[PDB]
């Protein structure tokens, strides 16, 4: 995973220039883009715990989105390995990304209501925080415009970040850690009903993420009336989902059936 990746074969914007740094979406879209088009997009975000992790981790699934008529980029966003920022900075440029191609969606060819966020591990936190969490800042952006997405596809995401509903000092140190109190950076704790749908992939072997705080979250969800399909994957480990891992069985699996999710909520057409 190198940082700054390559990328082959995807267009560069810059979404946000923050820190005197500019983040980057690396878009790929598909062979018979055109302007004008109103396609469905989908924002990956890279995992590595907010420390560290590149855009490079989403490049084939994007390459596959592409390829099924859809305008998919991986962001770019800051960690605290290379910019010393806190999760909720995180929060915040996963937000910024959502708002700049909604902003920018008709150049993109893209239906600003078919935006669809995604991630692993830390970024499927990312992605679940641009579904379900109320934005914290209001940096120097479109205001007007709405950071949520349309839906979201998460691999492995933490969802459960504050100890509330489930030790005073846990709580005030993770508010030092996230830079913010743990519950506003908490998808699990802002589950209630009206919220877009999405689909969820969790190995039930995963040591960093515990099974059973996804079995939690979407039971809640299910029970709030959302369409929140968990997908689990027996005995799999975190990260079992990733390019170049178990012969790509799994990769190739929860493309199927994320492509599935895709259709079922008529963000893609149908396969022929
Ligand atoms: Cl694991």
């Amino acid at each position: 995973l190198r940082y700054p990746p390559e990328m082959p074969g995807a267009e560069v914007k810059v979404y946000k220039k923050v820190d005197n740094v500019d983040l980057k979406l690396y878009i790929y879209k598909p062979a018979d883009w055109k302007p004008a088009d109103r396609r469905s997009a989908i924002v990956f975000f890279f995992g590595g715990g907010w420390q560290s992790g590149s855009p490079a981790q989403f490049r084939p699934q994007c390459e596959y989105f592409a390829g099924r008529g859809m305008v998919a980029m991986a962001a770019d966003y800051r960690v605290g390995s290379r910019h010393n920022v806190k999760v909720a900075d995180c929060v915040a440029d996963a937000k910024s990304a959502i708002r700049w191609v909604r902003q920018h969606a008709a150049e993109l060819g893209v239906d600003p209501q078919k935006i669809v966020a995604s991630g692993g591990s830390a970024g499927g936190h990312l992605a679940a925080c641009t579904v379900m969490v109320p934005d914290l800042e209001a940096p120097e952006e479109d205001h007007t415009i709405s950071s949520q997405a349309n839906a979201a596809i998460l691999f492995n995401p933490v969802l459960i970040l504050s100890r509330e509903g489930l030790r005073q000092d846990w709580e005030e140190r993770l508010r030092e850690r996230l830079g913010t109190e743990p519950k506003a950076v908490s998808p699990y704790h802002h589950i209630r009903a009206g919220l877009p749908p999405m689909i969820i992939f969790h190995g039930t072997a995963d040591n960093t993420v515990p099974f059973e705080t996804i079995r939690l979250f979407a039971e809640a969800m299910k029970k709030a009336g959302n369409r929140c399909e968990l997908v689990p994957f027996e005995g799999a480990a975190h990260g079992f989902f990733n390019f170049g891992r178990g012969d790509n069985l799994a990769y190739q699996k929860t493309l199927e059936l994320a492509d599935e999710f895709l259709v079922e909520i008529g963000f893609l057409a149908p396969k022929g």
